[PDB]
């Protein structure tokens, strides 16, 4: 392992830092005042795992904004809705969640059956990717409920998005007029409140910056952080994707390849 962990200390671009890892590694960094990017593999396909709960919930915050009071509906948990990863709504199993904290739950924690039952409220799959299409991305797609999607194969673009892709989407969505500013400064809190991202591109970042993220990951060999950076001294954010794939390096080794796409980002911000 020290020979690996060397490595990836010592790289100083993306493409270093995949070829220490011996992975296939995604990025975007996007300055969202010129519309600048810089990246690596910016335009290929990775599975996008838990960072479409992202835009599950902007679904959700979208469907709220023309049906009012959707957002404090109470949705049953049941016992046959429970999934291994489901940390909030395993406490109200036999009651119910507001959609609100189900949105909540899914975004800070990753909660699965959350997902699931949010999936069950906006029309599945289907609405998410519909939604990201009237968005403007015609490149993400979601196409399964947990945790069958987070299944990859190379070829088979269910539930895939790509660096860019998903870059230009936080910056319309968490950031532009795709949504209500209600609706987006909610979301942003949520992304902003991620309790899961503490080993991944936070962890590279310096304090200059406000972070909202989202996670996800695998069993195989995903992990993924993608997140919005606001200037805490103001200024225009900027938008970080990184998508990774390394099956030959351990789970956690993976999150430090994730915290040094953050360190090379924040020395390319300058």
């Amino acid at each position: 392992n020290a020979p690996t962990d060397a490595a990836i200390t010592a790289a100083s671009d993306f493409a270093a830092l995949e070829k220490a890892c011996a992975g296939r590694l995604g990025v975007t960094l996007l300055d969202t005042a010129s519309g600048r990017r810089i990246g690596h593999r910016q335009d290929e396909r990775f599975p996008m795992c838990s960072t479409f709960k992202s835009m599950l919930a902007a679904t959700v915050l979208s469907q709220a904004e023309r049906m009012p009071a959707l957002l404090d509906r109470r949705v049953p948990v049941g016992e046959a809705d429970l999934l291994s990863h489901a940390p909030v709504t395993r406490r109200h199993a036999g009651k119910d969640m507001t959609v609100r904290d189900l949105c909540r739950a899914t975004i800070i924690t990753s909660d699965n059956t959350a997902a699931n039952l949010l999936f069950g409220v906006v029309g599945g799959p289907p609405a998410v990717t519909a939604f990201l299409r009237a968005s403007g991305d015609t490149v993400s797609r979601s196409d399964r409920l947990e945790p069958e999607l987070n299944s990859f194969a190379k070829g088979d673009p269910r539930d895939t998005t790509t660096p860019a892709a998903m870059a230009a989407t936080l910056q319309r969505v968490v950031l532009g007029e795709v949504l209500q500013p209600a609706s987006r400064q909610q979301l942003a809190d949520w992304l902003i409140d991620n309790e899961t991202g503490d080993a991944c591109l936070r962890a590279g970042l310096g304090k200059r910056w406000r972070v909202g993220d989202k996670t996800g990951s695998n069993g195989e060999d995903a992990r993924n952080d993608i997140a919005v950076l606001w200037p805490v001294a103001g200024g225009a954010p900027w938008v970080l994707t990184a998508y990774l794939q390394a099956g030959a390096i351990s789970y956690e080794q993976r999150a430090s390849v994730l915290a040094q796409v953050g360190r090379i980002a924040d020395r390319l911000i300058g």
